[PDB]
Parts: structure tokens; sequence; C-alpha cells
């Protein structure tokens, strides 16, 4: 575990990240996909080697040692509102799983379901309280990474917020 487990933010591409573990935002095909999963795609393109799984569910595939979580987000264009927060949250407890079974002390997450997945909607909050209510519970160092400005400074709010 981390000495005094904490929050961070930082705007960044996640392929750059600095944490023992990465949370790829992945399609339920393990395809390369667009945006965070392009990048991890082209980091790591031997974690995708049968990453396929559900949407609501996590896989993880190592890149030689280094663990990549495949995390399915719902895309709110099919889902409805209430379906899509279940499966929303759902993916992020299975995250939480797959961070305490690999015993890593950090690990590098995006906000699932906030980009082309959003149905069209911003969901930094939903998204953002999905991800705490399952890491609370794990010791892991999280750190969310983001690209807009904005998000930046919301997000940053959010974690100071809880102290
Ligand atoms: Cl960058
Ligand atoms: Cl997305
Ligand atoms: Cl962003």
């Amino acid at each position: 575990g981390a000495m005094a487990p904490s929050y961070r933010v930082k705007r960044m591409d996640i392929a750059k990240n600095d944490e023992e573990c990465v949370v790829n935002a992945a399609n339920p095909r393990g395809l390369p996909g667009d945006g965070v999963c392009k990048a991890v795609y082209k980091k790591w393109p031997e974690s995708f080697k049968n990453s396929a799984t559900p949407v609501g569910t996590a896989k993880t595939v190592m890149c030689g040692t280094y663990p990549v979580i495949h995390a399915v987000g719902p895309n709110f264009s099919n889902y409805t509102e209430s379906e899509g927060d279940r499966e929303l949250a759902a993916a992020y407890r299975e995250v939480a799983k797959e961070v305490t079974r690999l015993g890593v002390n950090s690990v590098a997450i995006p906000l699932l379901s906030t980009g082309v997945y959003s149905g069209g909607k911003d969901r930094l909050t939903q998204s953002l309280n999905h991800l705490f209510t399952a890491m609370d519970s794990t010791d892991a160092d999280v750190v969310i990474y983001c690209r807009d400005k904005e998000w930046e400074k919301k997000i940053s709010e959010a974690i100071q917020m809880r102290t």
C-alpha cells in the first residue's frame, strides 16, 4: 500500500504516467479505438491480446511486467441514463478489485465514459464520484489524468473539497 494514500490530478497523456499500472478507457472488443484507448494501444500494444471484456467489467493484461487494466464504461448513446449510471459504477468497482489483486502502490486512471462514450453530456462529476466510491477503500495512490484545462481545475477542486 501507499504510506499515505492520496488522490492527485494531472493534465497530460496517460501514456506518460509515473504510476505502477494504468487503466485503459477500453472498448468491449479489445480494439485500438480512439482518444485514451489509442494512446494506450500505441504505448502498450502487447496488452491488447485477449483484452475484450463486457461493459461494466475490467480485464488486466500484462505488457512485460506492467499491468494494463482494460475498463469498459458504457456508451451513453446506447444505454439509458439509469442503466448507463449502473454500468459506469460497476466498471470502477471492477477496477478497484484489479488494483487490489495486483498489489500495486499507485494507479493512473482516466474518467470513464466522459469522451466519445458521454452521449454528448458533461459527466465529470458523475464519473469522478463513481471513481471515488470504488477507489476510497483501496490504499493505492490514485493519479487521475485529463486533457482539458477547466476539467483539471474542477477535478482538483473536488479532491481538495474532501480535504
Ligand atoms: Cl502530454
Ligand atoms: Cl469515453
Ligand atoms: Cl478531459
